[PDB]
């Protein structure tokens, strides 16, 4: 776990991420990659600073998600091919096993998937919370209902109704260092008790 | 497998389970832990002999289920923290990987989950059957439709319609050594042929 | 991966598969095994050359699927028991982990499951495509929507509406060396670009 934190520091340096804004969609299911990348693509085209890391939940779907990215005409590099995030990279497909912590440790904001699909149900938001990443989930989070509600009650997690709202919320967070600082603070409160 | 049987004998002794009634909810999904623990909590509060082992199907949900237990105000100890079943323990969260056989080998009765949720579908009831544990499933068992029907046809498995009925059935089994002996007998018939 | 290809050559020889027609249902979910085996059983009874390999997606379901086969009165041998395909074998239950490539490498035609059930969603068709196996999927393939559509657009994958249609399509492929040769050709086109 902590090994991932220091590998993230090595990669932050080698990939020159200091002047990139890294947004991550984590543990995604269909049609979440299509919907969020479609909503985000105008910004990835207009603002080369942004880059989206995509971590699909199911490995059998990695090539499927590469095709989604390709069809959206987004420049996409792949962890499975030992690629890195280039200045040119718009989407980094993190198509490997066991490295979710590394990607969260590199992220400015994230979205935890399994939560915009139907029927959905959600995935564990504690991992990005612990790494101080502002976190968005969709409305279908019932497999983690207790924990997500503990965080909604303390204004510690952001709930999106659709893929457009995930992108709104992300762009707002990236523009609002004070709001994101307060969100990470409230998360740390819930996490401690 | 057989290693789990003898470890169960060691733990039965060290945890003084001879005067506890161990009920297990195994391979559970949301909202099965909430629903069954809610139905059972009055009995766990009134009768300190009872203790419920909870084995959620998905490891990413272990901390979620701990929160469910905590909110129900039930005294809960965790395998992941190297805890044991205390006299005070009301719920033992078996939040570890690969040890389902151990928990069934410690159980007086069980419920096999994935079967009260929607759409459900069920999990493998053969494991508790082979270990001579009286077994309850919910009505949504269609992923194991053939095998569960073979056992319903020989009165060898108990079907619950809801979480209240799982608890009724369990309390009845625990009060009825002759009925539970006959159930385990009928299960062994199906298992042999 | 390539190790599986040469093991397939060893088994093709030892099991005398040269005069069998091997049809495979791969990564199946309930009720796909029941539905397809029911549709196929008249042919497996009338034409001893045919044999169906069954590879259920979830290992916990292997004994369940054995029971499905047994109830259909089909002669069934099991990889887990170190069995082989006999002249007498009608269904080979490939109840082992990690060997899907071997079975596709032995197949004349296949069906990729998770795609006739509800709500379905499908599994990765690239694996049989790469091994030159004519491939059928059901209509519920939305987890692989992009890739399956790339193959439908080039007439490179067969879509079945129900279990009867999977069996129609298979029997037609086996009777049509020219059509199956053209299908494998179109698949290889999509795969190259």
């Amino acid at each position: 776990h902590m090994a991932f934190i220091k590998q993230a520091a090595q990669l932050h340096q080698q990939w020159y991420l200091e002047n990139r804004q890294v947004v991550t969609i984590a543990s995604t299911h269909a049609p979440e990659e299509q919907q969020i990348l479609e909503a985000l693509a105008p910004y990835l085209n207009s603002d080369r600073k942004l880059v989206c890391i995509v971590v699909p939940r199911h490995p059998e779907r990695f090539d499927e998600v590469f095709e989604i990215c390709q069809n959206l005409n987004l420049i996409t590099h792949r962890r499975s091919m030992g690629q890195s995030i280039h200045a040119s990279t718009q989407v980094y497909l993190a198509d490997s096993m066991g490295e979710l912590w590394l990607w969260y440790a590199l992220s400015q904001v994230c979205f935890v998937g399994g939560s915009l699909n139907e029927p959905g149900g959600g995935h564990n938001i504690l991992e990005p919370m612990v790494l101080n990443v502002p976190t968005v989930v969709g409305p279908r989070y019932f497999n983690f209902q207790t924990i997500v509600d503990e965080f909604i009650d303390e204004n510690a997690v952001l709930i999106a109704q659709d893929a457009q709202q995930v992108v709104d919320i992300w762009l707002a967070c990236l523009a609002e260092p004070e709001a994101t600082e307060q969100l990470v603070a409230q998360a740390h409160k819930v996490l401690q008790r």
